[PDB]
């Protein structure tokens, strides 16, 4: 892909890893992004990094997890709840 896709936020695709990406492959592929789009590392692009890091962190925080990931891969995301 030239750039990717604009719209939804697919963790796996956000962390630059396949749907079957192994934990190690998810962390090794995320840790690089979390620090690549970090607001403390990207001063000039802090505005962008501050947003990219938000999706990247949530992605790994859900995939790297055994409970959040399973739920995500299984269902993913439901409608307004509460």
């Amino acid at each position: 892909g030239s750039s990717g896709s604009s719209g939804m936020v697919d963790y796996y695709e956000v962390l630059d890893v396949p749907r079957q990406a192994s934990s190690e492959a998810i962390k090794k592929a995320y840790r690089k992004l979390a620090l690549k789009w970090h607001p403390d590392k990207n001063p000039e692009n802090k505005e962008e990094a501050e947003r990219r890091f938000k999706q990247v962190a949530e992605a790994y925080e859900v995939l790297s997890d055994a409970k959040k990931r399973d739920i995500y891969d299984r269902y993913g995301s439901g409608p307004s709840s509460g």
